[PDB]
RNA sequence: GAAGAA
């Protein structure tokens, strides 16, 4: 079958950029940077929400400013609830930044 | 009556 290297997302490594899969609709990213900031520095975080009706995807991707606290809280708050809903999280495979 | 790369 279909396959590719940072195409391929159950399969990740380590990077600054995290993903969080599993969110209430009623989650802020004020909520997530609050819950992720106390492993380490972030410069931002970002819910993704739907094109038509601007209601949360369910999912959302937290900005460290260092990679091992990144390593960190991608241990952390996999598998922990949030709003009644249980979150995963992984290193992002690509990202919306770039230099 | 998915909880996954924007």
């Amino acid at each position: 079958g279909s396959s590719g290297s940072s195409g391929n997302r159950a399969n990740p490594d380590p990077n600054c950029c995290l993903g969080v899969f599993g969110l209430s609709l009623y989650t802020t990213e004020r909520d997530l940077r609050e819950v992720f900031s106390k492993y380490g520095p972030i410069a931002d975080v970002s819910i993704v929400y739907d094109q038509q009706s601007r209601r949360s995807r369910g999912f959302a991707f937290v900005y460290f400013e260092n990679v091992d606290d990144a390593k960190e809280a991608k241990e952390r708050a996999n598998g922990m609830e949030l709003d009644g809903r249980r979150i995963r999280v992984d290193f992002s495979i690509t990202k919306r930044p770039h230099t």
